[PDB]
């Protein structure tokens, strides 16, 4: 699997046939569709004691690891029963400012998505999290591209240390709650991973306010590479998926 023309979003079905299955990810939020549900209590993102660990480029975009072996950074309340903990936060953007990301708004396309994976520790680990329905939570985040967002610059600064899967760097004292947007305002539904195996474990809690990140902090994004050191280059690009049919499940409002 891979974003190209022969492994493209549209292969993964002969591999993971569960990519035709009934909650597939990502969607797209019909905003009028969309039903307030005023039984929804507000986000608790708690990453005031979080650990950042290393920046490892995976070949399909890079990840920041976090230590889940404590309830350090959590998230818990919304649509959520229990407590889920962060394990890693990872990106899809474009080729150009007119996409990236991976759910949409009325059809509207951002420039990139941020997507913070948490995991249900009644589950003990990542690995039994995704063997539930509920296994896991993610926080979606979309980005704009217009002045820097300076939280995320040491993010984009390290980059140069992993242009190839495979690389990856020490990445400690870093603080997610740098990349959140002033309010919590969100849309949630049932889905699934965005990205092979596409589990269909996840609960979705997408923010309606976006973050904004200027041109050249978004550049930085786009210098990265899909292939090994040594290998003809293949720029890191449109690592998004298009969105799937929502059939049947209902997207719920908490505004
Ligand atoms: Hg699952
Ligand atoms: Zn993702």
């Amino acid at each position: 699997w891979g974003y190209g023309k022969h492994n493209g979003p549209e292969h993964w079905h002969k591999d993971f046939p569960i990519a035709k299955g009934e909650r597939q990810s990502p969607v797209d939020i019909d905003t009028h569709t969309a039903k307030y549900d005023p039984s929804l209590k507000p986000l608790s993102v708690s990453y005031d004691q979080a650990t950042s660990l290393r920046i490892l480029n995976n070949g399909h975009a890079f990840n920041v690891e976090f230590d889940d072996s404590q309830d350090k950074a959590v998230l818990k309340g919304g649509p959520l029963d229990g407590t889920y903990r962060l394990i890693q936060f990872h990106f899809h953007w474009g080729s150009l400012d007119g996409q990236g990301s991976e759910h949409t708004v009325d059809k509207k396309k951002y420039a990139a998505e941020l997507h913070l994976v948490h995991w249900n520790t009644k589950y003990g680990d990542f690995g039994k999290a995704v063997q539930q329905p509920d296994g896991l939570a993610v926080l979606g985040i979309f980005l704009k591209v217009g002045s820097a967002k300076p939280g995320l610059q040491k993010v984009v600064d390290v980059l140069d240390s992993i242009k190839t899967k495979g690389k990856s760097a020490d990445f400690t004292n870093f603080d997610p709650r740098g990349l959140l947007p002033e309010s919590l305002d969100y849309w949630t539904y049932p889905g699934s991973l965005t990205t092979p195996p596409l589990l269909e474990c996840v609960t979705w809690i997408v923010l309606k306010e976006p973050i904004s990140v200027s041109s050249e902090q978004v550049l930085k994004f786009r210098k990265l590479n899909f292939n090994g050191e040594g290998e003809p280059e293949e720029l890191m690009v449109d690592n998004w998926r298009p969105a799937q049919p929502l059939k049947n499940r209902q997207i719920k409002a908490s505004f």
